[PDB]
């Protein structure tokens, strides 16, 4: 299914994002110093999020709570098992056509678990 050099590098940005806590200060401060303005324009296109400038209405954020467990998020974030999180959130995104940056998506779709969850 998914390749395994795409999860390590989820994971592993993940690890970096979040190693002090799944904020969205730390989510959109780890974008801003990573990735090029491009990359994240695209990401808030696809998934309709301001990260470049709490819990509020998102088509994508619905469909993905009623996919995928947030129990099963928070519990994986809450162990640092930052690939087995990586796996989760990246089967939902490939299946859904979500094919913008999957580093910056994993990290907004497991902000969304921990935050509005």
């Amino acid at each position: 299914q998914l390749e395994d050099s795409e999860v390590e590098a989820v994971a592993k940005g993940l690890e970096e994002m979040y190693a002090n806590g799944v904020t969205e200060d730390n989510f959109k401060n780890y974008v801003k110093n990573n990735f090029a303005q491009q990359e994240i324009s695209s990401v808030e296109e696809e998934l309709n999020v301001n990260i470049s400038d709490s819990c509020v209405a998102n088509k994508i954020k619905d469909e993905f709570f009623a996919m995928i467990s947030i129990s099963a998020i928070v519990k994986a974030a809450q162990k640092k098992a930052w690939k087995e999180l990586a796996v989760t959130v990246l089967r939902f995104a490939k299946a859904n056509g979500l094919k913008t940056n999957a580093i910056i998506v994993a990290g907004q779709l497991a902000l969304w678990a921990v935050q509005c969850g």
